C-alpha cells in the first residue's frame, strides 16, 4: 500500500535520473511518508531497486511459464518469436527498472545473484527446448544445446538492453525482435 | 618509459583488484615514482585505465585491419573464425584491462565514447563483408546486413566478456570461439 507507493515513486524517478541521483528523502516525499516511515518498509534505496527488478524478472518468468504450458499453434519461427517477445514486452515496459537493475549488477551482490539465477533458468529452458527439437528430428545436433542457449541468451540481454537504452551502437527498438528471431532460428535449425 | 612503468603497474594491480581499490599512490609506488611525478604523466587513475583500454582496442583494430588486407585462404567458416579470434586472443590476453574498461563505461564518458566508436567501426566492417558475400552470391539477402552485424557484435562483446570474467552463466573460455563461429556462420549463410 505505502509499500506500492514507494515502488511506484522509485520507478517514476528512475525515468528521469539514475539511482545515485535519488535520495531516500526523494522516495519518502514521493510516496507522501516521512524518511523514518520509509525505513520501516525498506532498509535502503538499493533494496527498492532490488524489489522492482525482482517483480519485473518474476513477471517475465511467469509469462514464459504460461507460454511453455500453452504453446502457440504456428511455425517454429513464430513460436520462438512469441518466446523472445515475453522479454521484449516485459522489460520494454519497465525500461527504467531494467536499465538501473543492469547498472546495479556491478555494485550489488543481490542484484547480480538475482539476475544470474534467472539467466541460468532461462538458458536451461532454452536448451531443453533445443534438445526436444533435436529429439523430434526438427533441428540438427550441431553445438552443445546448453552452450548455444547461453550465447543466444547473452546476445538477447545485451541487444535488448542496448536498444531500450538507445545506445550507440544498437538495433532500433522496432527492428530488434525480428533481428533476434532470425539469429535464433538460423543458429538453431542450420548446420 | 616511466609512462610505460605506470601502465604496466596499473595492468598488474588490475589483476588482483578493481580500479576503486587502487590509489594513485598504489600506482606511483608501483612505478617507483612520487605521487606528484605520477600526476606529470596522468591527470587521474581513471586516465590510466583509459590509456590501457585505448592501447588494447587499437591492437585489436590494427590486427583486424591486417587480416582484412591479407585474408586467410580457407573455407568461409575458418575465415570468420580467424576474424572473431583477433578479439578472443587480443582481449583474452588483457582480461583485467578489458573487465575494468567495461565496468568504467557506466562511470566514464571517455571510456563509453572510445568503446562506442570502435564498436561502430567493427559493425560497419562486419556489415561491408556480409554485403560482399551477398554481392558474390555466397550469402542470401535475409536481414539488413547492418542490423545483423550490430547484434552479432553485441553478442560477441557480452559472450567474450562473460567467459573472460568466469561469470555465471557463461560459455567456458575453451568453447566460446566455436560457439560464436557456429552462430555467425549459420545466421550469415542460412535463410
Ligand atoms: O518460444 S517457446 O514458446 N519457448 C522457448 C523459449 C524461450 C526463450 C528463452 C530465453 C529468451 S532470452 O534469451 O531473450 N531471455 C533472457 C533474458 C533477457 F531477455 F535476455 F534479458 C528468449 C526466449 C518455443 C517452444 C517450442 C518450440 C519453439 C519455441
Ligand atoms: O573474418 S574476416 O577476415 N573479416 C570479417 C570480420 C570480422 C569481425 C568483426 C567483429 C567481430 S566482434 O563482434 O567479435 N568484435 C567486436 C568487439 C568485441 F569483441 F565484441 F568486443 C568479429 C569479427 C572475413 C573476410 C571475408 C569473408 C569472411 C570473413
Amino acid at each position: 500500500d505505502r509499500e506500492l507507493a514507494i515502488l511506484a515513486t522509485a520507478e517514476n524517478l528512475l525515468e528521469d535520473r539514475p539511482l545515485a541521483d535519488i535520495s531516500v528523502d526523494d522516495l519518502a516525499k514521493g510516496a507522501g511518508i516521512s524518511r523514518p516511515t520509509f525505513y520501516f518498509y525498506f532498509p535502503s534505496k538499493e533494496a527498492v531497486l532490488l524489489t522492482l527488478l525482482d517483480r519485473v524478472v518474476n513477471q517475465a518468468d511467469m509469462a514464459l511459464q504460461t507460454l511453455a504450458e500453452n504453446p502457440a499453434d504456428t511455425d517454429r519461427e513464430n513460436m520462438w518469436r512469441t518466446g523472445i517477445n515475453v522479454f521484449f514486452e516485459t522489460f520494454g515496459s519497465h525500461k527504467a527498472v531494467t536499465r538501473a537493475g543492469q547498472a546495479a549488477r556491478a555494485t550489488s551482490v543481490e542484484v547480480a545473484e538475482l539476475w544470474s539465477t534467472f539467466m541460468q533458468k532461462w538458458i536451461a529452458y532454452t536448451a531443453a527446448v533445443i534438445d526436444a527439437e533435436r529429439d523430434r528430428g526438427a533441428a540438427p545436433r550441431t553445438l552443445p544445446a546448453h552452450e548455444l542457449a547461453t550465447a543466444l541468451n547473452l546476445m538477447n540481454e545485451r541487444t535488448l538492453f542496448a536498444s531500450f537504452a538507445g545506445e550507440q551502437p544498437s538495433v532500433p527498438e522496432a527492428r530488434v525482435l525480428d533481428t533476434l528471431v532470425h539469429i535464433w532460428v538460423t543458429s538453431i535449425y542450420g548446420e
